[PDB]
């Protein structure tokens, strides 16, 4: 058997402002209180207005897929609301956004140890995804999003530059491509929302990851922590490590902090 997302009566949803628009609809802030339980701030997301039955259709699988899904490092879906108009997805609201946006705001604001946390919580969700034979495809600071509390969790359910060379080359998506791209992730934390390859074109970038190029540390970035990056990086998908040792080594680095003293 398969979860599934719950239906949420109408009423209990008061929606207070749009916060983001894009080609698919757009997401607004909002409370969600059910009788009985204490007022949440939600994000709603809805379809664009004149949609489809089939776009209906592929929107709210979104939410059955989402549904699957219940890590701390994995946005938490709230439900949907399918039998009003129009058809909505509930999650919980991630007071912070998106990860890339909230470290270009917070430029060199945060401790070393904040930021291999704040990895340690994607590579968990990578592990919880990866375990169940899910492939992201697409994981980015972008697609990670933060709440009040530093927490960051996958969401998001070709970007060349952060694509492994064989899903490039062959469409070959595994978990060791998204290995490939956590690398990448890894990268844009430690430098705080830089962009990777800087003004490379993708030509360029698929070039030298064939000649060899690997990104440097970022700034002040613990060598330990770019020696993984590399590792995540291997040219052979194979010779990469699983999430779970990444999760592993990162857990190693924190609880051993003079780890993180070499620069
Ligand atoms: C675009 C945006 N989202 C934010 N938080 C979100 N939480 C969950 C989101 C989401 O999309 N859920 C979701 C849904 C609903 C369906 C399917 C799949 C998913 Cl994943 S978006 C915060 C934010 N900020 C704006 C700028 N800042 C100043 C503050 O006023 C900080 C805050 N902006």
């Amino acid at each position: 058997v398969r979860e599934f997302a719950k239906e949420i009566d109408a009423s209990c949803i008061k929606i207070e402002k749009v916060i983001g628009v894009g080609e698919f609809g757009e997401v607004c802030s909002g409370r969600l209180k059910v009788p009985g339980k204490r007022e949440i701030c939600v994000a709603i997301k809805t379809l664009k207005a004149g949609y489809t039955d089939k776009q209906r259709r592929d929107f709210l699988s979104e939410a059955s897929i989402m549904g699957q899904f219940d890590h701390p490092n994995i946005i938490h879906l709230e439900g949907v609301v399918t039998k009003c108009k129009p058809v909505m997805i509930i999650t919980e609201y991630m007071e912070n956004g998106s990860l890339d946006a909230f470290l270009r705001k917070n430029d060199g604001r945060f401790t070393v140890i904040q930021l291999v946390g704040m990895l340690r919580g994607i590579g968990s969700g990578m592990k919880y995804l990866s375990d169940m034979s899910y492939v992201h495809r697409d994981l980015a600071a972008r697609n990670i999003l933060v709440n009040s509390n530093l927490v960051c969790k996958v969401s998001d359910f070709i970007p060349i530059r952060w694509t492994a060379p064989e899903a490039i080359a062959y469409r070959k998506f595994t978990s060791a491509s998204d290995v490939w791209s956590y690398g990448i992730v890894m990268w844009e934390v430690m430098s705080y929302g830089e962009r990777p390859y800087w003004d490379m074109s993708n030509q360029d970038v698929i070039k030298a990851i064939e000649e060899g190029y690997r990104l440097p540390p970022p700034m002040d970035c613990p060598i330990a922590l770019h020696q993984l990056m590399l590792d995540c990086w291997q040219k052979e998908r194979s010779d990469r490590p699983k999430f779970g040792q990444i999760v592993n080594m990162l857990d190693k680095l924190i609880r051993n902090p003079n780890s993180l003293k070499r620069t």
